[PDB]
């Protein structure tokens, strides 16, 4: 129905994003390229539709989006935590909480009843412990990254609760469109805005 | 039947353990918190029961316990190997053997016939090569960690063979109770006993 | 039929290879041992046959071979990239492209229609970006590794297209035999030829 158009739009946008990020940025470790490329793979699988599950109020759930975030958001968390000049051990810790948040989030979306509630509570506890050291960072770059944590990262659990993954108050297509806007904001706009600042900060403490 | 009570007990204990370890320990990389948190996730999945398989002598197998160990026991092996002051390259090697041991162990538990035997032999070869450099460590902390390798880590393959994962000589609930006691010993008591020693050793070679 | 003999041959050869590599090489991080050991696990699963899927022209596909390559070829890429003295950040980048190439390759093999084509194109783009920095390396070891990239690594996508994973022009058993020869060349002969050179190069920039 309309959902294939949402997924097809995500494949095209992140294919353009991955192509730009590779050519425009330095030919070395390119997190921006890897994040968009992983997202392309995730949208193709969601478009194939073999991994769709029943959601709330007659909606559907694509829990593999949450599993692919664990790989792509750990790369984002690496850039974010390094931008705030967290210690190496704190970076490793935050990247683990991110994998935990997405992993339990996919389980919360796929399962039902008290298991959806329990996995959501666990994922939100790990999320609270993930963003607390970032929102209270003494770094001067803290305000520059709070816009992406508060608007983008925290928009997903809210979308989750409204989507068929949670209470199913919005339909599956509306959730996919809102997920896509959140993806563009946290994966593409995030680099258009902060790449050079992150690049300069990284050539000074490495 | 009685097994849900065993899994519910594990969820409550490791939720208390994860809560204590986070608040009591330093607000940086907390392996003790991550190990217990991962174990909570594993026990909820086992309690949901969608990933249960037929075992030996009419028992059942929860092979995802073994897959989740590959993530949580690699964190334990990191602390153990660093405590014995293994080289960084030896630490990376041991963490790989741990993932191999748990991964092949989950396959041994899930499959039957000569494949259970073959996967068990492979997992035990990798296990022998994993613990040999630890039991013969020249570190003075070697005796302090041998109690957990011999009593706790080596108790799992013995429990495996008795459980429905192996010959099914004990029932599924008895195996779950014995697994839970082994979990508490190797994941919780391990830190009550060795945290400060490991913390002091780590602030001296890092 | 004949395919079990191909898989049984792979189990025996890599069991001999893993046994030799462990005993002959230094008792520290042994990539050669880990690569062969992982390959043993992969061939046993393929021999068990629960993860076989329908292929092209009545052939079959064992897509888990491609998923296990993502773990074992990242170890090979680590040795290759370190041998060419790539920077640490470039090594991490190449190991990610390898996981992407194998991951999308398993999806290309498992799915059909435009999804097989799309996943193949994505996997080949990531493959082109993976081998370009290696084939144009200014390292003097570049020619010593180009034989394995061109003959061995690039033989897999060609075999893929001929195998039931692609167009199904060759049968499943012929593909398995050709996969096995490629495995022996890139995983075993690769170390018989380059171990000491790689060992000496590694004791000079570490
Ligand atoms: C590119 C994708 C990004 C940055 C996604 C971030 C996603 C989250 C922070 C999701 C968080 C969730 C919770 C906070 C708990 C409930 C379930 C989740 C996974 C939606
Ligand atoms: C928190 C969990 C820990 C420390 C678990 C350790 C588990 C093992 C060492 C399991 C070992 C096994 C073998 C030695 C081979 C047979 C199968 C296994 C996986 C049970
Ligand atoms: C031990 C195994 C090795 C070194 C395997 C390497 C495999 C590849 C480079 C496979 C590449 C593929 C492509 C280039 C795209 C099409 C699908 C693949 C996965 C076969
Ligand atoms: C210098 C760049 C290092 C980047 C390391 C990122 C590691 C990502 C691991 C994600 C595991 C899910
Ligand atoms: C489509 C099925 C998704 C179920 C989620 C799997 C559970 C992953 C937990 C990861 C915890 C680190
Ligand atoms: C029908 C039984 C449902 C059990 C739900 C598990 C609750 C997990 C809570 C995790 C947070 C402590
Ligand atoms: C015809 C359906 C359109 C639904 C679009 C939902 C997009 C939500 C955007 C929320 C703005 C922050
Ligand atoms: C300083 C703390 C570093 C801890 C690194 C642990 C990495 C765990 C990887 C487990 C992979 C299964
Ligand atoms: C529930 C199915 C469990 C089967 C085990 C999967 C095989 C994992 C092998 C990992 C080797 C590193
Ligand atoms: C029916 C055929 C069963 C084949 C069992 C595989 C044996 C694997 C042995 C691994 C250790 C060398
Ligand atoms: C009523 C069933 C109780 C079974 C409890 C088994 C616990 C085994 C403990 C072994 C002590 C080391
Ligand atoms: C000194 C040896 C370090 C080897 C690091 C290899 C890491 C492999 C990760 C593969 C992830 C799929
Ligand atoms: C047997 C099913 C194989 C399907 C392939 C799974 C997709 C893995 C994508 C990994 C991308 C990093
Ligand atoms: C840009 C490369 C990825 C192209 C993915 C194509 C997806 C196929 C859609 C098939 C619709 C029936
Ligand atoms: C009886 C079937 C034998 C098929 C063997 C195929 C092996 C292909 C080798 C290609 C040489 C590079
Ligand atoms: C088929 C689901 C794959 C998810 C890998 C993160
Ligand atoms: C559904 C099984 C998940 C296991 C991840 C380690
Ligand atoms: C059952 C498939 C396991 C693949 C792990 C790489």
């Amino acid at each position: 129905n309309q959902i294939e158009i949402v997924f097809a739009a995500g494949i095209a946008l992140f294919s353009v994003a991955a192509a730009y990020f590779f050519w425009a940025y330095k030919k070395d470790f390119n997190s921006a390229f890897l994040v968009s490329f992983i997202t392309i793979i995730s949208y193709i699988l969601m478009l194939e539709g073999s991994l769709v599950s029943a959601g709330a109020r007659g909606g559907e759930v694509y829990a593999t989006r949450w599993l692919f975030y664990g790989l792509s958001c750990s790369l984002l968390m690496y850039e974010i935590a390094r931008f705030l000049r967290k210690s190496q051990s704190e970076i490793v810790f935050l990247m683990f909480l991110t994998v935990i948040v997405m992993g339990t989030g996919g389980a919360a979306a796929y399962f039902e009843g008290w298991y959806k509630i329990g996995f959501f509570v666990l994922s939100s506890v790990a999320y609270v412990l993930l963003v607390y050291p970032l929102l209270t960072s003494v770094s001067p770059n803290r305000s520059a990254v709070a816009k992406y944590i508060l608007l983008g990262w925290t928009g997903f659990p809210i979308a989750f609760l409204l989507a068929p993954d949670g209470f199913g108050i919005i339909t599956t297509t509306t959730a996919a469109i809102l997920y896509l806007l959140l993806d563009i904001f946290t994966k593409v706009i995030f680099y258009f805005d902060l790449h050079r600042k992150m690049e300069v900060n990284a050539q000074k403490v490495l």
